[PDB]
């Protein structure tokens, strides 16, 4: 019948899974495939301003696990921005909307995004694949900056560098 005709969900290009890691133990929590489902889920998850300290919240394409060791992420890396503790909610949102909406030019390279809640600063990173494709990675980083109205340099860290050099990994590109 008509019920599902006049209130038809609007499907996204990809399915996305939110994962959480709480203050190899990163649980998935909600998978969505439609706009409706996104908002439903985003409106029942805490925004970064009300997350607990040291929490990580991930939003990755379905079947990409948010781990350096995932074979889609393995040769990839991450653009990172910083915001003050408690002032990262809009950035997170604008980031989610940019990804699920397929707004990035080089959106093929996009794996997902993560907000890291820390005392002092919040960080949001976008994870991509093909770290060695500078042209692509620079496109994404610039464009993210433009989406966010961010006015500072951002950097990109190969997952291979992160794995090897924990604290000490340097940015390979900057935009
Ligand atoms: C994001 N991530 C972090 N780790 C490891 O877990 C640690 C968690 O560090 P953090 O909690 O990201 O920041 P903070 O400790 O400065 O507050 C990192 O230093 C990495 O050693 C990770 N280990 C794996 N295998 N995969 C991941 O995606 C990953």
């Amino acid at each position: 019948n008509a019920a599902s005709l006049v209130h038809q969900p609007h499907p996204l290009e990809h399915s996305w899974t939110f994962w959480f890691d709480n203050p190899a133990s990163i649980r998935p929590i909600y998978t969505f495939s439609t706009v409706e489902e996104f908002w439903s889920v985003y409106n029942n998850i805490h925004h970064p301003s009300k997350l607990a300290m040291r929490a990580d919240l991930y939003c990755f394409k379905h079947k990409i696990e948010p781990k350096w060791e995932d074979p889609v992420c393995a040769n990839g890396g991450k653009w990172t921005v910083n915001f003050p503790r408690g002032k990262s909610d809009n950035g997170w949102l604008y980031t989610l909307l940019a990804m699920i909406g397929e707004q990035f030019d080089c959106g093929d390279e996009i794996c997902g995004a993560v907000v890291n809640v820390r005392s002092g600063q919040d960080k949001i990173s976008i994870w991509t694949k093909n770290a060695s494709n500078e042209a692509a990675q620079a496109s994404i980083g610039k464009q993210w900056k433009e989406f966010l109205d961010y006015n500072e340099s951002i950097g990109f860290i190969f997952h291979d560098d992160a794995k090897k050099f924990d604290r000490h990994a340097k940015n390979k590109y900057m935009v």
